[PDB]
């Protein structure tokens, strides 16, 4: 029943795609047109939240909305026939046995539906691509194809519902601001830009101009058109039986027909045509979103001209094959390297769509959060490098000076916008990412010196962590934070980091665990602001603390930096260093925290100290290592059943919320993951967790579920729990905290377990007779197993970055090359051997892990390692092999360079 | 092929309904089920903007989208079949020539489609109406009859597709609100009770419960059901082509089964029945939306036990032709009549909507603005007249010590909400409707009194009519104007009144008429804030004002009061009494309000002075005049070619919107009606100015134009010119004004014209191949002579007035019942009469005009009038004839007393 793939670069094909709900297909380019395409050409068109040229959806319009994207051919002898299924007399064939044959194939990145009108001896295929040019632009290419023995009478019209204006008028003034509405009709089609918008906007003049064109193959313009939906579905008609079609009346308008105040749409009249037996005809139809009038001229040249479309096909899948090729994986399992081709897609499709606009995502606006700025950087650190260091500058001048962030993105590099009107939330897990992503950078890239660049804080009305208002903020100050005598002041990037990770360690709750603030990664974890605690991110801050430890010391192992300069009022942090306070104290810490807020709001002095790199080091062990132990001491839990694990959350309440309870234990995936990733849970904690995971959380149907049952809606922690159980962030198969949760037993040396946990992803995301998605990863895999909230999802970027620097284990230390495969014996193809094409310090490398003795992981050693034909001497044998950095720089730029690791067994 | 009545009660039928785009009907009680329903039975069902139970609706939608109500029947040999014809495989006979036939009948209120199966033979009929008990509730009758020759075998489905929730989840969070729902089934049906609610009021627990029952005719319980929208559709399915019932599956849940986190539909599936040549089954089908978990079994012996829809059918229609025979018109054109009554329906429409929730008025949630707090008066006034004194009583405290008023409305009576958030526009004639609806009410009642009761002013942050901000606000202050001595300051009635229309008069922009500020009665007139200003409106002004001045001066002949309590700071504008200021310079007169607005804010004094009611009389009489000689003598205008008329407007450049332009004479119908209606435009300048609204205004095909075209959009005057030409506030029949307008030249005896105006708005609305709206009259006719925003146009509250009290002439003067008629000769039947049946002074009248000598209107007068058999004596011979309230008083109670009015030469 499912998709199965055709040739080896990614290329799949779905038998009776209709026979499913719900199923759509991205297509998007840089330029900025976002389109979502459905097995009858339903779904969406548009380039942002005020400018759709279809009408916005969600998931239920995909069925009961009749206005896909539509070609119909009048055929003689058997009447109106929509070449996707999409006509009354089609659909009402389903559930019949009736059916047209119809499939799906789809590529990197184009889409192609084909029918067969058995009856009548036609045949269409219609593919739907975007151009890789610089217009906001959709194409459609439909091909008819005369299979019987006479010549057919065929009588074609395009149809492109059209919206033209803000989601804002789905329903709101739907009717009225289709008053607004204007019309123009040309050689090659219709324009509508509408006089004025009325959105949330406001009520302003209008430029934006939506437009359908057309030709024939051979370039002849349509016969006229029906610009008006109303006249072209008639009186009591509709957009699935047009009367203009299903009456095969005469076209309404021709070129240069002025039309205002009505809904349209984009159908188009080509001459009628007779079809000779095996003989084809093709239209081209242009869907186009402009800033003002289209030059209508340059679009019927650049992509209605003969053979126009198949050239930008072409550049499309030339463009795209560019792209996804930085990342290639080669194992025993054929299906799931294919697989992964799609997954390597995704997180370029979340950036080009905002986390918006494909119709799950029925709420984006298009725009990114303070965690996409860094989670988009690490698909990027693999695949198109050259941005990631930029990128990370400027995000960290939205931090605050109280460790928190700015979370309204701007326009410009590094622009966050302030809003003094809505009191915003925190989250208690933005300042932890951070360092998380920029580690990685500096371990990729060797760039050490980032840290010590210069940067600005973000500065607004919230102040202590937006705890209160500050009465002496101006719009005349601007939005970053000022020095006493009226500078904007500086810090490294290093004492962003220090303090985006201090000063959660001191805003400790009740249990003394860092505050839940209005959620963490959870987003649906909001109810507790007052006495809620993140255990989870604790674990993730304790971590994160120590490896900084780790990092001054490398530092000063390395660069030879003995000091470091730090803002003066954050020596009250830094206590280990002057007066220690016990940080047994919840008072004490609170305390503390109340007073370096109080020195910095509402400017810094603007006075640096130059701190011995060791005693800030020793500061931040100390702090870790008070959090680990309390953590091992306070938060380790244990069921009656005899399971273990940590606790992850206190509720508004200051209630334990892991553990036994009445109608079942309640355990979170969230409250393991970091605890595991980080150090905090010791092997022993780590293998008894997995067993707890593995009891209480594992779905033999659905695999590894976020939070097991809650009952009921659980008002003193978060909204998450009114959602059924099995569903977004209630209890379902959360890809993404279940991608987390494998890297971090692969981190641990827990391979079959991470392995076991990988492999379930692909499973459930592949098994089509419950997943119902095409190639990729979904956002979730729901109770009935199907795969939700496609394509956009993070998990993606996650998955990547996985199989590649933990289950190959190709990985930068410092920007040397570390090797340490992670593989299974299973993942070997048979010739014992699985490689990754990687992108590694500017050079593509294909790294290859042979195993001819078909050793399991565990059994095997890197035996030797050579490089474009030559012996690689390492400066490591356990754990794995250590590459110099220099060795791969002195390779040739153009071609991919291969590393052989020969894999051989153990002794003794 | 239009639309027939059939019968004398205003039912109607027609042939082949869904051959027609767009086509509606409402259904709707006081408990607040608010329904509509298409011909395939689509629309919408709501309890309010955040209590959809099936999804929220746009034009659209009624054909785009798939999710109607609906009934299914599988055929043994044929399939499944929709019996409203909203199926896939019935949908594609559209356009064919092979449409099964099909029918809508309506009536007061409620709505039937038929449908026969010739193939099969079965024909089907399915009454939907909205009791009228007090529950929030709509029903649905399905009967299936065998036409054929053989026994039939059926297996029925209903399906009410679920939405319960929020419109602003349409799209928005659509799919993770539908998580969040919870369905469960009982013996009856299906309950929806979301866990929670997400939508603009923010994150809450929700308790508000949605369901959809059903039994057969006998009360037997479905089958089972198919409660999960995807479930029943099927894996690649839609609601139109269901594979539950394409396949004839066997049910997915029976009674007692709950299922989380899925869009849900109220699909129930009856047992299978043999049905017998001839003979009927019937189905009855509730759709509750409920504060809580629904009494599922009340529910069910309340409306689904046998014979309750026909019962509570018939007290639907017992009650509606009771609220609706409050006004019956009689004449010598029958379909008028009956077409008159469905407008006689649409004022309670509007208030039971709050002009919301149908298909076309697509943003409204339900509340009511300054504007309907007086509107909905006139209606009531007429046909159910208790709460009119308290309703305008309670309006007053909306008024602000500067003339201008809240214009957000509060749950309680006479509560009034502060904007706050929004630096609000003033809509400059807000001030000028509630003393015309306040007059009518004393002309009606003879309550003068009313005047003379106290009221307080709103007051919130906003001062010197919303230009400023008060620096002195406080949460502390509260929502009304206070003393210097910290108390509650209240004013009389009439005290507010005054200030109402005083205030105005002052505001003058630079060419001296009233400022536009945020826009007149045309609310697309909004951007002219600065400069502009509504010639039409000062009109109104004077006019109030003269009028003003007489019902003082009256008020002193008739009450004896020989003073008025008034405001100290107040006799600043009262400058006659004191020192004069020149009403010549517009400067003096911007000043002295100035002066004015600085004694009030942010407190009065409390101090009230007693003032002559004659010299008050004076001063009003004074401004009154002042206006009238200046709009006569500077807005009086002529075009190049001859026609004159009155300028309405100056836009936001100051400039002149009026006369002769490129592409054009610029023309609007709003600067000519309150000049006529008040008396400014002389008769003169009311004959030129007809014959200039009938050059170029007046279409052939689609009527009297709100405004002739302006050439693209006109951003220094008013988003309005944004819409098409023929469109809504842009130079569409705008019904609203154009009833206005005949009332206008009715009033001043002008009634040929005003003839031509009212009978232009029927015959454009009852020409169905165009209009393609069932009876009633529309907010607007289109450029294409379609009906625009059905039901709840305030235009038929005026209609209903205009007819009653200008073109019949039965209305009140200080009391006593005034008749004085302004039928034409065509309008008498072929008896030589014309009546209305009308309610006034709390008895019923059928006022019956004979005209034996078919004399035309100003051949004739009133040459005697008797009641209930009895000479009746009358205190007038000119305007019309004049009979003392004491006399209808005096009548019984019950029933309707016959009042002939013989006319002769
Ligand atoms: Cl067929
Ligand atoms: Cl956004
Ligand atoms: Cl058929
Ligand atoms: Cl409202």
């Amino acid at each position: 029943k499912g998709w199965k793939f055709q040739g080896e670069q990614g290329e799949f094909r779905l038998e009776q795609p209709e026979h499913n709900s719900y199923l759509y297909f991205p297509l998007v380019n840089e330029a900025g047109m976002m389109s979502a395409v459905t097995p009858n050409l339903h779904g969406e068109i548009t380039s942002g939240h005020n400018t759709f040229l279809m009408e916005p959806v969600s998931a239920e319009s995909l069925h009961n909305s009749k206005a896909s994207r539509n070609f119909w051919v009048f055929i003689e002898g058997y009447g109106a026939w929509s070449v996707s299924g999409n006509s009354a007399r089609q659909n009402a064939a389903r559930f019949t046995g009736e059916e047209e044959r119809s499939a799906v194939e789809a590529g990197f990145l184009w889409h192609a539906v084909t029918r067969e009108n058995e009856k009548a001896g036609l045949k269409a295929r219609t593919v739907s691509f975007v151009p890789v040019t610089d217009d906001k632009i959709e194409l459609m290419r439909v091909t008819l194809t005369n299979t019987g023995n006479a010549p057919l009478k065929l009588t074609p019209t395009a149809a492109i519902p059209l919206y033209g204006r803000s989601a804002d008028d789905l329903r709101d003034h739907r009717h009225v601001t289709s008053l607004l509405h204007r019309i123009f009709t040309s050689e090659y089609g219709i324009e509508v830009q509408p006089a004025l918008s009325f959105d949330e906007r406001g009520h302003r003049v209008n430029k934006v101009t939506y437009g359908v064109f057309g030709a024939e193959a051979g370039g002849t313009a349509p016969a006229g058109f029906f610009p008006v939906t109303e006249d072209f579905i008639g009186e009591g008609g509709a957009l699935d039986w047009p009367e203009a079609v299903v009456a095969n009346r005469e076209p309404d308008a021709q070129a240069g027909t002025a039309v205002e105040g009505y809904e349209a749409v984009g159908a188009l009249r080509f001459a009628p045509v007779e079809l000779a037996p095996g003989k084809s005809v093709s239209y081209v139809v242009a869907m186009v979103i402009s800033g003002d009038r289209i030059d209508v001229g340059r679009y019927a040249a650049d992509y209605l001209a003969a053979g126009r479309f198949d050239a930008l096909l072409e550049q499309n899948r030339a463009y795209w094959r560019d792209k996804l090729d930085t990342v290639r994986f080669s194992s025993g399992d054929g299906e799931q390297d294919l697989w992964m081709k799609w997954v390597t897609l995704q997180p370029i499709l979340r950036r080009l769509y905002g986390n918006s606009f494909l119709p799950y995502h029925d709420y984006g606006r298009g725009g990114r959060g303070w965690r996409d700025l860094w989670q988009d950087c690490l698909a990027l650190m693999v695949m198109e490098p050259a941005e990631v260091r930029h990128l990370l500058l400027n995000n960290y001048a939205g931090v605050r000076m109280d460790g928190s962030n700015a979370t309204i993105i701007g326009a410009g590099p590094g622009e966050f916008v302030a809003d003094r009107n809505n009191i915003p939330r925190v989250w208690m897990d933005h300042g932890a990412w951070p360092l998380m992503t920029t580690l990685l950078y500096l371990h990729q890239s060797g760039d050490l010196d980032l840290l010590f660049q210069p940067q600005s804080y973000f500065r607004d009305v919230f102040v202590k962590r937006c705890r209160e208002r500050d009465a002496s903020w101006t719009p005349e100050q601007g939005n970053k934070l000022l020095t006493a005598d009226g500078q904007i002041y500086e810090g490294t990037i290093l004492e962003h980091i220090l303090l985006q990770n201090i000063v959660p360690f001191f805003n400790v709750g009740e249990h003394g665990n860092i505050k839940l603030e209005g959620a963490d990664w959870n987003d649906g974890l909001d109810l507790a602001p007052e006495r809620g605690e993140s255990v989870a991110f604790t674990a993730f801050y304790a971590s994160n603390l120590m490896e900084l430890s780790e990092l001054l010391l490398e530092l000063q192992k390395r660069t030879g930096k003995d000091s470091l300069d730090i803002a003066e009022e954050m020596a009250l942090l830094l206590d280990t260093l002057g007066k220690p306070i016990s940080y047994d104290s919840i008072q004490e810490k609170r305390s503390l925290l109340d007073r370096y807020y109080d020195a910095v709001t509402p400017r810094v002095s603007g006075k640096k100290l130059l701190l011995d790199i060791r005693k800030v080091a020793e500061d931040l062990k100390r702090k870790a290592d008070w959090a680990v132990a309390h953590l091992r001491g306070s938060e380790w839990i244990q069921s009656k059943e005899g399971y273990a694990w940590f606790n992850g959350y206190y509720n508004n309440d200051g209630e334990r919320v892991e553990g036994d309870h009445p109608d079942g234990v309640r355990m979170t995936l969230t409250g393991q993951v970091f605890a595991i990733m980080g150090g905090v849970a010791t092997d022993e904690q780590t293998e008894k967790i997995s067993q707890a995971v593995n009891r209480y959380l594992k779905d033999e149907r659905i695999g590894y579920r976020l939070n097991s049952r809650f009952g009921g809606i659980q008002q003193n922690l978060g909204r998450a729990f009114g959602f059924a159980f099995g569903h977004k962030e209630n209890g379902a198969m959360f890809s993404h905290m279940t991608v987390m949760y494998a890297n971090a037993l692969y981190k641990r040396g827990f391979v079959q377990e991470g392995f076991e946990v990988l492999d379930s992803i692909y499973r459930l995301s592949a098994d089509f007779e419950n997943s119902r998605i095409y190639p990729g990863v979904p956002e979730y895999i729901n109770e009935r197993g199907r795969g939700m909230y496609t394509y956009l999802t993070g998990s993606a970027s996650w998955l990547l970055l996985t199989q590649l620097t933990e289950v190959y284990g190709v990985k930068g230390r410092f920007g040397d090359l570390r090797l340490e495969p992670k593989l299974v014996q299973a993942q070997f193809d048979g010739s014992g051997e699985a490689a990754v094409e990687t992108l590694f310090a500017g050079r593509m490398l294909r790294v290859v892990y042979r195993n001819p003795q078909a050793a399991e992981h565990g059994q095997y050693r890197v035996d030797s390692v050579s490089l474009n034909g030559q012996s690689v001497d390492c400066q490591n044998d356990g754990a794995g092999c250590l590459i110099g950095r220099s060795l791969i720089e002195a390779l040739p730029a153009d071609g991919v360079h291969e590393l052989i690791v020969t894999l051989g067994r153990n002794i003794s």
